């Protein structure tokens, strides 16, 4: 099976092999740092360990995991500018835990000029949708991935709750499907949808209890190993 | 119970809640990144996150943490020098994971910069004795830590394993016991020890396991709850 979006550097090697065992075998870890930097190199760091250490902590347990590299809403360093010079070096697998938050402009440029050079990278994203603002906030995102005209492949919107299923819909974006609750099974009406646990630093198995509660069988085969297709694996 | 040398940011919240249930409800978390820094800020930022957000993590699983702050010599940044600057202002509980490995010039600098500073500050440090050369670095580190005349209430050395229990002896720090075997009870020959689990990112209950074996009982509440003396508090 496979469970994108979980934060590696929350889990301990113990709640890792619980993943080995139960059929989450690959994960697509993103980067986040749960305190705002004081410094943008910091970030850096912070993926040198998640791209040279968390994949080794993760194999040795039984787990494929496919790091993610970004700049959190939430943990937006001054010079943001710094963080992006070092991406647009080194080769990625895909931009981790993107997006908007508070709508404020300083995400807004944070969460464009990744976006934007995503683009440039042919490089998918992770976009993050809030839980407050989770449909005024998701229609910026979804306003801002618009005018870039991202194509409809390269970016994915998650924790897409029940109450905005349609919003994402009317587009042509991934949408993330998020258990965390596990009544989204039944969101199956239609198929662009990815199972996903969001195992944070707060339990960590939604990405198969209902990735198997769906009843359709077979054809599920594209919630839990259709995120394979989205990250080219 | 208490378990000094325990690294929190290797740790999940599960794994955390089984140290609540198990008596370890009371642990001393320290610094050290996976991999060595890029630039000497990022200690900064991994300290924030320390002392800001993981004593709350801890608690809200049922542990008192007491972060420990410092600069590990696997992971000694370039300019060192801006690490002690931030350290030398925000006043701290105790300095964690600091020592010698390879026995180069550039940690006994890193080690005694630091070690020197503490004795400016009257702050308690954990010094860590490499696995490796376990004898020919212990001897190093306590020639360097008699040199600046550190108070024997001030530096707890760690992993003390049992081949090297009589040259730490020979001095008037405190031992600290790491349990990871189990045949340390034995050790209690004497009382300047520490039960100590080092529950790091690689299980995590070792801190009582033999913090019981000690059929000595009663007495044992100055080898579990003896660190509070060290760490005052
Ligand atoms: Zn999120
Ligand atoms: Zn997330
Ligand atoms: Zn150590
Ligand atoms: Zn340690």
């Amino acid at each position: 099976y496979f469970d994108s979006h979980l934060h590696s550097e929350g889990l301990g090697f113990s709640e890792l092999v619980k993943l080995k065992e139960n059929g989450i075998k690959e994960v697509c870890s993103l980067a986040f740092f749960p305190v705002k930097p004081k410094y943008p190199q910091t970030m850096i760091d912070v993926f040198r360990k998640l791209t040279e250490f968390e994949p080794l902590r993760c194999e040795a347990a039984g787990v494929k995991m496919h790091p993610a590299v970004g700049i959190h809403p939430r943990c937006i360093p001054p010079d943001y500018e710094f963080v992006l010079g070092y991406l647009e070096e080194g080769e990625w697998v895909a931009f981790g835990e993107i997006g908007l938050e508070l709508v404020t402009d300083e995400e807004i440029e944070v969460l464009k000029s990744q976006l934007e050079l995503a683009k440039r990278m042919d490089v998918p994203c992770i976009i993050h949708t809030p839980r407050g603002n989770k449909l005024k906030a998701t229609r910026k995102t979804l306003e801002i991935l618009e005018s870039l005209d991202f194509p409809a492949d390269l970016a994915v919107i998650d924790h897409v709750n029940f109450e905005t299923l349609d919003m994402v819909l009317e587009t042509e974006y991934w949408i993330g499907l998020t258990v965390q609750d596990a009544a989204r099974i039944v969101a199956e009406h239609g198929e662009r949808f990815m199972l996903n646990s969001d195992a944070g630093y707060r339990v960590a198995e939604a990405a198969v209890k209902i990735e198997e509660a769906v009843g359709r069988e077979e054809m599920e085969k594209v919630a839990r190993e259709n995120a394979r297709k989205f990250l080219r694996v």
